[PDB]
């Protein structure tokens, strides 16, 4: 079992909290980190054991690592402790400048980590450079860092909600699509429009898409396509993400 044993966990310096949670830095074995999530309703029974229960089906170095969970006095899950920032914080907050081959290594390893979590049937929802960790600056480990379940990642068919269930491997695919965007213009799509309703309408009727061609210069034709394919409109035309970890291995090889 996974449940940690009670009143193990030393619950340190808290880092966030949202309305679906607060999270906090402790020790248990190490440093770890702590999510609890309230006494619980059942909705918010429902949500843990979803967690727990999609977590625990992990095991991979670009996924983040799920140790155990808690149930009393508070509903809490325990996880590997990060260290550095979010893919979001080096591109847009602090703007860092990656050798393109580190770059195209931030994307591989994302791939890998989704090709892994498709491979068990887990649809990751939320992927956004926010929810990608880049761990002692080297490690991508996915996750979701949020506390508030996020538009820039939404594929159309998602926004539009119209086909519901509107998730797909290949929503995913999109998010993707719109990560490597970042990793190759060092931007989020749409800065020019400070309107996010528009944003909505627009990319959710095929009005607007990210443009293309502020992709650095010195990024790979076959990254470039690879991106376009991506973050095609019409789902069943993204590739999904074997194709996706094959075409990074193949292009970093040369
Ligand atoms: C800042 N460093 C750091 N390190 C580790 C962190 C871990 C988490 C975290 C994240 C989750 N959830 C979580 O990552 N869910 C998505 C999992 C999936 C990719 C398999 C679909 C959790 F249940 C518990 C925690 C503690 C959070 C929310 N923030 C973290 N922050």
């Amino acid at each position: 079992d996974w449940e940690i044993p009670d009143g193990q966990i030393t619950v340190g310096q808290r880092i966030g909290s949202g309305s679906f949670g607060t999270v906090y830095k402790g020790k248990w074995h190490g440093d770890v980190a702590v999510k609890m999530l309230n006494a619980p309703t059942p909705q918010q029974l429902q949500a843990f054991k979803n967690e727990v229960g999609v977590l625990r089906k992990t095991r991979h170095v670009n996924i983040l690592l799920f140790m155990g969970y808690s149930t009393k006095p508070q509903l809490a899950i325990v996880t590997q402790w990060c260290e550095g920032s979010s893919l979001y914080h080096h591109l847009h907050i602090i703007e860092t400048k990656f050798e393109m081959i580190k770059l195209i290594d931030i994307a591989r390893q994302t791939a890998q980590g989704m090709d892994y979590l498709h491979a068990k049937s887990i649809i990751h929802r939320d992927l956004k450079s926010n929810n990608i960790f880049l761990h002692e600056d080297l490690t991508v480990k996915i996750g979701d860092f949020g506390l508030a379940t996020s538009i820039l990642w939404m594929a159309p068919e998602v926004i539009r909600m119209q086909d519901k269930n509107p998730y797909s491997f290949q929503s995913d695919v999109y998010a993707f699509g719109i990560v490597l965007y970042e990793l190759m213009t060092g931007q989020l799509p749409y800065s020019n429009i400070n309107n996010r309703d528009q944003i909505i309408f627009m990319v959710g009727r095929g009005y607007l898409s990210p443009d293309l061609s502020k992709v650095r210069s010195n990024c790979p034709k076959a990254m470039k396509r690879l991106m376009a394919e991506c973050l095609k409109k019409k789902r069943d035309e993204r590739p999904l993400f074997p194709q996706i970890l094959a075409s990074i291995e193949l292009l970093a090889r040369s």
